[PDB]
């Protein structure tokens, strides 16, 4: 896996931008996240068919763009696949059925994306040691399916920041409620990208809220997983900080692709790049941890390789430009 990765989202579905096949998406992408896996009525047997092929083309397929070492990981989320744990027998049911789908068609790795059903219940306050079913059961379930495939095997996820940068506010419901996630499985994490978009503003850790889709909170956000941050206003509370290749940033990959916002101009995005990756300020009111950067930083992850097609490709060929200069 390349140090300065484009991570793209892949629609198994047409939402008015289209279908792409597989061996026509840009080369430019290095991992190709086929979204998503659906669940029926027990929220816990995932399923997934493909939304062009048969099963043996879309394996093929597969089999393609790994042998060009691109990366193809099965996306679990969306409004048709949510998944709930609430017991041991509901997490089998979810390890059981990803497994058989990783089997089937090949996938080289999970990328977590669920956006609803994840709390704190009352009571859960230790990101180390987590108490929520949910939240317990989604741990053993992903260290149980990562554990199951080498020598490599790809983990993403994509909470939104209320998940993760919202535990510096508050720890409860959904605010923080995917540290324990990350914590739990830091040592499988090949990296997160939080969804840098519908999300309004956020508080960095100068104590200043910023505004989604502004280079300032761009370096912000991310800063606080680069060096780690205070939760929910304790002091002796700190989430530790991943490794600066954990981590990177997810973005809309035209102004569309987030119709409540976030979307953020290459120009702009790249000075805050700039900054996160070689300490290079651009005269923005956020003062990043680190003078010098996180040269090690991962990259970025974008929604998606459908809508970047459909927006003159500005989101891939900017940055794999920028990311190969």
């Amino acid at each position: 896996l390349g140090s300065k990765l484009l991570v793209g989202y892949w629609h198994n579905f047409d939402n008015g931008t289209g279908i792409i096949k597989l061996k026509d998406v840009s080369p430019k992408w290095d991992v190709i996240n086929v979204s998503f896996g659906e669940t029926g009525g027990d929220r816990s047997t995932v399923e997934f068919s493909p939304v062009y092929g048969t099963d043996a083309d879309f394996k093929s397929d597969i089999s393609y763009l790994k042998s060009k070492g691109k990366k193809v990981v099965l996306s679990i989320g969306g409004q048709n696949g949510v998944v709930l744990l609430p017991d041991n027998a509901a997490k089998d049911r979810f390890i059981n059925s990803i497994q058989s789908l990783i089997d089937k068609y090949g996938f080289d790795g999970i990328d977590i994306d669920l956006e609803s059903g994840i709390y704190l219940n009352g009571n859960d306050t230790n990101f180390k040691n987590p108490t929520t079913p949910q939240i317990v059961n989604l741990i053993s379930a992903i260290r149980t399916i990562s554990d199951h495939y080498g020598p490599d095997f790809l983990l993403s996820m994509a909470p939104e920041t209320a998940y993760v940068q919202g535990g510096y506010s508050a720890y409860g419901s959904i605010w923080g409620a995917y540290l324990p996630i990350i914590y739990g499985v830091k040592d499988k994490l090949t990296y997160i990208h939080v969804q840098h978009y519908n999300a309004g503003s956020g508080i960095g850790m100068d104590g200043n809220n910023y505004n989604q889709g502004t280079a300032d909170y761009e370096v912000a956000m991310a800063d606080m997983l680069l060096h780690g941050f205070p939760v929910g206003g304790n002091a002796n509370n700190i989430f530790p900080a991943l490794r600066s290749d954990q981590v990177m940033i997810g973005l809309p990959a035209a102004p569309a692709a987030a119709p409540s916002g976030g979307y953020i101009s290459p120009t702009e995005m790249k000075k805050a790049l700039n900054y996160i990756i070689k300490g290079v300020p651009f005269g923005g009111k956020y003062k990043l941890s680190n003078q010098s950067g996180y040269p090690a930083f991962r990259g970025l992850m974008s929604w998606s390789i459908n809508w970047d097609a459909k927006n003159n490709f500005e989101f891939s060929n900017n940055y794999r430009t920028y990311f190969d200069g």
